[PDB]
């Protein structure tokens, strides 16, 4: 049996692992969950299965579970805090966490699980994109196993050799036998539009993905290609890889997931049905496999795959993203933050869709961070980019 | 580096193998090369990779090739005939062996490399169409390494776990989370015919593939998916796939080359240019890499991948070999010799494109052969089903 903590057990990601779970007790065992608010959510799963330790982030959350539990005649022991969070990321016991906390929230926490030598199923945006330096650097010092739970990120590390699994953050590409790595995007729902009405693109419009069904902030980054800048920034720490080892694909099918180019000539890609359980269970189950509850992905029943080379006139989030990486942690920070405020702001209808690449750039511009050299430092940036962010989008919003 | 043997060496494999020599003269030094009547290109061979031996089959051959290497001062010391192939292919101090001999006289140099535990390049098709169980057990026996050559073979083993890969032939599929192996194929130029159009299709319609430009023979295969039905019996055999653990896809652009589907809905391929080189420099690697000369696959430059089942009425040849597989080695021993008699005759304006799956049916019916015990009786086999093809032409024509 395989012991698990999951952080953010109550989210998306938390409950298809739990569904992973749920398909294979025998393989798997939760000794914690961990959450913020879902207190609902968080007795269902305590009852199911049986947590030694559920944690809530905040107090009356916490108070509440503990008393539910108690009359439903739940042994579980209930937390309360972040400091019972990282420490559950900790246990002894604990062989694998499902790193799964949305925002900054899910950085302390995932640090935890680092710190503590364990098997990090990653799938917290913030740990590499913020923290990228600072978590490749603790990986490397406790020899953490990272497994990255992100689609895109599953599929290149499914499609990497066996020394680069193994070493996921320190090994060498090129000594590999790696050439790039291949990292795929849908292109979002304006992949055809003409440029010049970018600029009037409503948010319903933004939200409206051709081949996808998911929460407003997602849908808008996918529009921009923020998302995959994002993922980007991520891609060269989880694999080492240089800016001349990636390579951005647009592929508006997303059937394949991405991929890795060879030496010889070789590219591996990993292609499926478009579940989260797919790349849950290959991190749970790695090095071996597990059933997941994914149909087989019927290939007599797809669009045709194509690709295309991205337009940075089109996604010029995408450019911002590369070039916010050669700047540092400091910058790619600041770019998460900004985007958080521009992205809300676009779809509270206070500024333009392409708007949100304008003041994304304006708040890169106005910040004159150094290096973040801690977790605490970066929480720094984060807070002041939001405050530059703010500020710009009522600039906008107001005057001139 | 890697001490090599090259068995077929003059070929376009064994050509191909020696290009990815050439663009990696530190990690590889050719042993010996050996061939069958290609006396030309072997001087240029030998003087280039300077092999301590060079072997031709034909007598004739090898003592015009020591004349010219003599000529030229070369001291590469030449030997002939079917003996010395199974030597080079045993030699004590190689690591890999290039399997590239075309044919039945590829069987015997292979299978000694096999039983001296060679890492076996393998890259002739008779070894498992026909020798299928023969060469499993030998290779289980010995532990030679099979790392297979042919480009969606190689795609397969390259999306397969790595308990797999080390193991290959023996392992358990379902145990190391594979669902199935996805073989994929390209159609061929009648895709999209008229079933009614297909019977009055020439050699030169069914030779001209949209997308290939190679030998004539395998062009017709291509068109029947015969090629598929041979490419589905060595994968049974490569992989320890079960029927059910085989699933055959038309994919018209070749791009990807194969693919393997997991147990939680993952599906592994590889991709790349339609250059042999790859799958060598590949097998000639792993488990690592190296440069090859094939130059990277530009993924704005494709056309759309599309996908399809194929429709057995259009290519009763793949359904034939698929229950030929389950018939056993005598039955796809009789196919494959069968289908070089009746391409041949197509070819030669003998009989009609679609003749070739008929009478490929009508030889597999007439037969009733016991399963091969060893190679002597797949050349029994072999040999008896080429007379009973020739006849059923013979008749067709008369
Ligand atoms: N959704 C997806 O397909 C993918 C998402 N990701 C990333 O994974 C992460 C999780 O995404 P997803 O599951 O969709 O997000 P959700 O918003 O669905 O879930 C967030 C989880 O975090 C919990 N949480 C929030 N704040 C805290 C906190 N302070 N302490 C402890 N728990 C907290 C929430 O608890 P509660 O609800 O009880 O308040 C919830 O359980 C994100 O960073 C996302 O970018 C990566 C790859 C794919
Ligand atoms: N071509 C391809 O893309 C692929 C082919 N295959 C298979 O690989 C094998 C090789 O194919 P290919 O390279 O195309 O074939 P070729 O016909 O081009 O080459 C055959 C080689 O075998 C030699 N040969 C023939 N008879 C003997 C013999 N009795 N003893 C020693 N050598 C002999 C030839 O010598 P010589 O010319 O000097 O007389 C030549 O070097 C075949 O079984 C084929 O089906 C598999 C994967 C890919
Ligand atoms: O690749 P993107 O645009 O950043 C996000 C995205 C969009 C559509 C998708 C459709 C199926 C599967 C994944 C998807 N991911
Ligand atoms: O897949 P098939 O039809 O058996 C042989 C075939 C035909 C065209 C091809 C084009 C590019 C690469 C491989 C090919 N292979």
């Amino acid at each position: 049996g395989k012991q698990l903590t999951i952080l953010g057990s109550t989210g998306s990601i938390g409950c298809s692992t739990l569904d992973v779970v749920r398909h294979n007790p025998e393989h798997f065992r939760v000794v914690a969950l961990v959450a913020g608010k879902n207190v609902t959510r968080m007795v269902e799963q305590c009852l199911e299965f049986s947590p030694r330790y559920a944690v809530m982030d905040d107090e009356a959350s916490a108070k509440l579970l503990k008393t539910m539990l108690q009359q439903q005649g739940s042994r579980t022991e209930v937390l309360s805090g972040q400091q019972a969070a990282c420490d559950m990321a900790a246990l002894e016991d604990v062989d694998q966490v499902m790193a799964a906390i949305v925002g900054a929230a899910g950085l302390l926490p995932t640090l935890a699980a680092i710190r503590a030598g364990k098997t990090i199923l990653l799938a917290n945006k913030e740990s590499l994109v913020t923290c990228g330096r600072l978590f490749m650097d603790a990986v490397k010092q406790s020899k953490a196993q990272l497994l990255p739970v992100d689609s895109e990120h599953n599929a290149i590390f499914q499609s990497l050799p066996q020394p680069i699994q193994h070493n996921l953050g320190y090994a060498d590409l090129e000594q590999n036998g790696v050439v790039s790595i291949l990292l795929t995007g849908s292109g979002g729902p304006f992949r055809e539009t003409p440029l010049r009405d970018l600029a009037t693109m409503t948010p319903d419009q933004a939200c409206r993905h051709p081949n996808w069904s998911m929460g407003r902030k997602i849908s808008v980054d996918s529009a921009t290609m923020m998302n995959k800048g994002l993922e980007y920034i991520e891609a060269r720490w989880l694999f080492n890889a240089s800016a001349s080892q990636m390579e951005v694909l647009i592929h508006p099918q997303s059937v394949i997931h991405s991929m890795v180019r060879y030496q010889d000539g070789s590219v591996l890609a990993q292609l499926g049905e478009p579940d989260m359980r797919t790349p849950i269970a290959h991190t749970m189950a790695w090095p071996n496999r597990v059933n997941s509850g994914v149909k087989p992905l019927d290939f007599c029943k797809l669009s045709a795959l194509t690709f295309a080379a991205p337009d940075y006139d089109r996604y010029p989030c995408l450019k911002l993203a590369m070039e916010a990486f050669e700047q540092g942690q400091a910058a790619t920070t600041a770019l998460n933050a900004a985007n958080e405020i521009t992205v809300a702001a676009f779809l509270a209808q206070q500024i333009r869709f392409t708007d949100i690449a304008a003041l994304n750039l304006s708040v890169l511009e106005k910040m004159d961070m150094r290096e973040p050299q801690c977790v605490d430092d970066v929480l720094s940036v984060d807070a002041n980019a939001r405050e530059v962010a703010r500020k710009e989008v009522m600039r906008l919003a107001s005057s001139a």
